């Protein structure tokens, strides 16, 4: 199958995601609607259940609302059963309409539908070439009070009907009891409760195995992707083991939410996206787009800096999920704002690198402040809005023009208000011109592109006041006027002679697992696939066609490899680096080192005899370790994904910058468990 197939669960770069708040989209089955104080059919009280369900989504999939818009993927509310309690916060009732208060990850939320309804949703979506991404929030269960056991449902967790335990009298330690986080540090935000939500303890074997079995169930139901909730609030090491469990079973595109504010560039965020096994929602992109197109707090130079910086900071920038707003931000469109701003931000996002996500109702110009005002019921299913037509025209390009899906990004023209960028992949090109200035036109002269000689019609058809482009030799475009608020898209597609890799997924798995290499020019006959210097051909290449290759990871030592391919003729492609071959199945193990004193600025790290521990290379050491919540300095701890059942040798390091001080004596040693978790506690050796 081609890279653009709906069956491609490893690549969403050619897709356009539509984020659906199930309850606020369409109530297709009134029979499953909650009742009493937990329901408001009018959806005036945005804190109660409005009735939106999976049958409603099925209806909108079948009546052409999404397909006519060019949507090829949906991201829905967490499908698992949530608490039924109606929580009263300051005299205001609240329900789990949002799906983030799980009580059983192995059952469905009755309000959305039954297992059968979910299956019909998967079937209906795939029948229309629409992939399905589910929200998954394994950080917590639901609101609970240690002082008030009767509050809500005490965060009780069930395993397919069987009660495992609650927040009160948690003798099993299924949850964290370190109070609440003040977001002062990453560690503080991870090992303490997020607000009043019962924080799950992933170091507890029962919780570890349970959550991993739970995701398996949803994978078996046919989901095509996973949106991980609050990934900045769970042990990064455990999440890696979680992604390994997913990829070593049935790999599907996964991206987590790591909120970033305006002007916030986070190195930890980058590292997480590059090493966890999942990508992230591109808040850096979203915030900058809002600054430039919505709030006027930065110009096109800032937009360019974001594009160039992100392309360098993210190993796989094309896996980052972009957007202009979501359920945790005020609606992009302000009630009194010119609609062209939203239209431009949409056009920009739909043609930029990554995986575009459109928050439901954006195409209907919905306005609203912070939660819950940004989660109103979609007012209309009109296909006559300008925004709907913009999506309709640009969304399909991610499918037909690989430059949009996998291409590099280069600035071709720029000033305070104008940005003309070019996307390029092989013999495919796309040039987008955007003039955010709603009152002043711009004279575009000296524009040079990679577009072949000829005339180009604006893909938007002048919908956003775009214009035709005339290109001479050398890719030089004739002078033209870019209208105020003008937005135009010019493109060219053609066959690519040389093998070109545009995407690889998953990017982390053990030998034997099948990976998907997408691009152009691979040819029809099986060629060769390279993992570092190791060549793979024949049988282990399950399938091979011009845009997609399915190949099994060779039995090579765990580590980081560069992926490259060659057609039957032997012509090599570009290299797609940063692929992590695991040393085997993964288990989350907590390492604790006692009495490791340090100076301010100096931190303790973990190094070991397996790639998961960086193979004794201080540069790839695990950490910096923590020393405040679960254990206190001079004791340090950290949760790490390591190969199950392997005997591993390790040592700790004290690092200040890149300067390292090795622990003395002989290496420590232990054998990781075959499944579940474990805690290895040793003393720092002088
Ligand atoms: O009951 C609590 C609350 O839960 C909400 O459900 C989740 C939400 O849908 C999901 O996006 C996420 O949102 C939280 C972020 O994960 C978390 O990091 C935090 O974000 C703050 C940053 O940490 C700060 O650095 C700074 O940027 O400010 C950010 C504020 O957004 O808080 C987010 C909001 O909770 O996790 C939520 C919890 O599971 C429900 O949607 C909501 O109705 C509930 O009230
Ligand atoms: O590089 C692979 C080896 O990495 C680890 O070895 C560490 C030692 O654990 C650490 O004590 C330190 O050894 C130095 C030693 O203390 C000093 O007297 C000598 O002059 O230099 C040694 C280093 O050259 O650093 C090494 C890493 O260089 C690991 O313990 C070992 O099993 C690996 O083979
Ligand atoms: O002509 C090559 C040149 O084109 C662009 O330069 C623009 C510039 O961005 C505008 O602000 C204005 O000054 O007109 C110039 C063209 O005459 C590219 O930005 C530049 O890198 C490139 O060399
Ligand atoms: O907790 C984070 C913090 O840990 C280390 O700080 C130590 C410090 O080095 C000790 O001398 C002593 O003051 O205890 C501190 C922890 O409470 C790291 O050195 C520091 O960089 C880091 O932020
Ligand atoms: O300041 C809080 C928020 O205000 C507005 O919603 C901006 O669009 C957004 O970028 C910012 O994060
Ligand atoms: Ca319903
Ligand atoms: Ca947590």
């Amino acid at each position: 199958a081609p890279d653009t197939s709906v069956s491609n669960k490893q690549n969403f770069s050619t897709d356009v995601i539509y984020q659906i708040f199930t309850d606020r989209f369409s109530d297709g089955n009134p029979a499953n609607n909650p009742t009493g104080a937990a329901f408001d059919g009018t959806c005036t009280n945005l804190r109660l259940y409005c009735g939106g369900d999976w049958q409603g989504i099925i209806n909108k999939i079948n009546d052409g609302y999404l397909t006519g818009m060019g949507v090829t993927a949906i991201w829905i509310s967490q499908p698992v059963e949530n608490i039924y309690s109606i929580i009263n916060y300051s005299g205001v009732n609240n329900t789990a309409y949002h799906g983030y208060w799980a009580r059983d990850f192995k059952k469905t939320n009755p309000a959305y539908g039954t297992i059968a309804d979910f299956q019909n949703l998967i079937a209906a979506a795939h029948a229309k070439n629409i992939k399905v991404i589910i929200d998954f929030a394994p950080n917590h269960t639901s609101p609970a009070s240690s002082d008030q056991p009767s509050f809500a449902e005490n965060g009780r967790l069930y395993d397919n009907g069987t009660l495992l335990g609650g927040y009160t009298n948690d003798t099993q330690n299924l949850f964290h009891h370190n109070l609440g986080t003040d977001f002062s540090t990453t560690e503080n935000g991870i090992y303490k409760n997020l607000y009043d939500l019962a924080d799950l303890n992933h170091n507890n074997s029962t919780v570890d195995v349970y959550l991993k079995d739970a995701i398996k169930m949803w994978l078996d139901l046919g989901i095509d992707g996973i949106r991980m909730d609050a990934v900045k609030h769970m042990p990064f090491g455990w999440q890696k083991s979680f992604m390994a469990a997913v990829n070593n079973y049935k790999p599907v595109f996964t991206f987590g939410e790591w909120f970033l504010g305006v002007n916030e560039v986070s190195p930890e965020n980058h590292k997480f996206a590059n090493e966890s096994g999942m990508s992230l929602l591109d808040f850096r992109f979203a915030q900058k787009v809002r600054q430039v197109f919505r709030d006027n707090t930065d110009n096109m130079y800032g937009l360019k800096a974001m594009l160039e910086g992100s392309a360098a900071d993210y190993a796989q920038v094309d896996d980052q999920v972009t957007f202009i707003d979501n359920h945790d931000m005020e609606r992009f469109h302000a009630s009194n704002a010119n609609r062209r701003k939203l239209e431009q931000a949409l056009a920009f996002t739909l043609t930029s690198r990554g995986v575009p996500a459109i928050y439901y109702g954006t195409e209907q110009y919905m306005s609203g402040g912070t939660d819950p005002d940004n989660r109103a019921r979609i007012p209309s299913f009109s296909t006559s809005t300008t925004a709907y037509q913009v999506i309709q025209k640009l969304a399909p390009l991610r499918k037909c023009n690989p430059a949009i899906a996998y291409g590099s990004t280069q600035e071709r023209w720029i000033n305070n208000d104008v940005l003309i960028y070019e996307r390029k992949f092989g013999s495919n090109v796309a040039v987008v011109a955007v003039n955010r200035n709603l009152n002043a036109p711009a004279s575009i002269s000296g524009l040079v592109t990679s577009l072949p000689q000829g005339s180009y019609n604006d893909v938007l058809g002048g919908l956003l006041n775009g214009n035709t482009l005339s290109v001479g030799s050398g890719g030089a475009a004739s002078n033209f006027t870019l209208a105020a608020g003008g937005t135009a898209v010019w493109q060219y597609t053609a066959a690519t002679a040389t093998p070109t890799i545009g995407h690889v997924g998953p990017m982390m798995a053990k030998p034997g697992v099948t990976i998907t290499i997408d691009g152009r020019g691979f040819g029809s006959s099986k060629g060769t696939v390279y993992f570092g210097t190791t060549a793979v051909s024949g049988a282990d290449i399950t399938s091979w066609e011009d845009t997609q290759i399915k190949v099994k990871i060779p039995a090579v030592a765990g580590g980081n490899y560069n992926i490259k391919v060659a057609n039957a003729a032997g012509t090599a492609s570009n290299v797609y680096d940063n692929f992590e071959v695991l040393s085997g199945d993964q288990v989350s193990v907590r390492f604790v080192v006692n009495n490791a004193t340090t100076a301010l600025g100096q931190n303790v790290y973990l190094t070991g005899s397996v790639s998961e521990l960086g193979n004794w290379d201080p540069a790839k050491a695990i950490g910096p370790m923590y020393n405040q919540v679960v254990y206190q300095y001079p004791n340090w701890y950290y949760d790490v994904s390591v190969p199950a059942g392997k005997t591993i040798e390790f040592k700790f390091l004290k690092k200040q910058g890149s300067t390292v001080t090795w622990e003395g004596g002989s290496n420590h040693t232990f054998t990781a468990p075959s499944s579940g978790t474990a805690t290895i506690n040793v003393n720092w050796q002088p």
